[PDB]
DNA sequence: TGTATCACCCGCGGTGATAG
DNA sequence: TGTATCACCCGCGGTGATAG
């Protein structure tokens, strides 16, 4: 609430402040979508950000 | 459903088992399990498992 | 239907192993 | 409220940078 995907979030925002908002720099976002990496961002009341991955066990 | 922990899982059926039920060797559960990874199983009917991961993004 | 190291290599997450 | 490389280091996931 709202629950977002990372890609979405970042079609909406720019990698830029995306990353910026994860504190990280833009081309992690970049690789970290390129890349089809399965993450949410959840945004609070304020607009601070969090974020989860999902990734099966084991990463191998 | 079943959804269980790993260590969980672990714990029940030991070390070994588990690893064997993943395809991955026991030293890694435990690594693992000590880590304090957030992992999931998932059992179907078969008894086949699944099991994916948490982890907060970035992971840095 | 034991677990917990250990060093090794592509610093986390694994591998094999070795022991107990 | 541009993105997409690139080489570098602790092979993934990051960093800075460089450009556009």
């Amino acid at each position: 609430e709202q629950r977002i995907t990372l890609k979405d979030y970042a079609m909406r925002f720019g990698q830029t402040k995306t990353a910026k908002d994860l504190g990280v720099y833009q081309s992690a976002i970049n690789k970290a979508i390129h890349a089809g990496r399965k993450i949410f961002l959840t945004i609070n009341a304020d607009g601070s950000v969090y974020a989860e991955e999902v990734k099966p066990f084991p990463s191998n």
